[PDB]
């Protein structure tokens, strides 16, 4: 798709940008953030959201690493890691430490 | 501070962990996530939150990079980058594309 604004045209598919139909040299970090913003018109996007959308590779890898730590901590700490007592999950909200209290 | 649960003691300050007072060899990724969880007892923490808390270095760097892209896009696109028309800010919520519409 092609988004126009002001004197600019942005082609989401090929990553070409034009200032009144002369090409502008876009960085790939510039393109990914701009694409996220104009794909979500009038919708404010926080930095965390832009990181998810525009640096998805690194972001996801950080997400999977969290799961590996959790899985390793359960292996070390829990009597049954499939039914952990201290390092638990509440679906939809996150991981949680549940004290003896 | 020292947190106990089950047979385990965790010293937040020195990063020592003990299974009934024999030391367990903790990885630094394991320690940071465990520390985040037990610093927030009974509070569920999503992966994104754990990334902020436990991989703060890489997380923040990703945050600052988003700002550099925004600043570079405004320099390229806006007639007055100090008062941008298309790539705007709503404080507390995020960056936003504002179409000609």
């Amino acid at each position: 798709a092609v988004i126009a604004f002001g004197k600019f045209k942005l082609n989401l598919g090929t990553r070409e940008m034009f200032r009144e139909d002369e090409p502008m040299p876009l960085t790939s970090g510039e393109f990914a953030v701009l694409k996220a913003l104009v794909s979500h018109p009038r919708e404010p996007l926080s930095r965390d959201k832009l990181m998810n959308l525009a640096r998805g590779r690194e972001y996801s890898a950080m997400e999977r690493s969290i799961d590996v730590q959790i899985s390793r901590l359960r292996r070390m700490v829990e009597e049954d890691p499939a039914h952990p007592r201290y390092i638990q999950t509440v679906w939809g909200l996150g991981y949680v430490f549940v004290p003896d209290g």
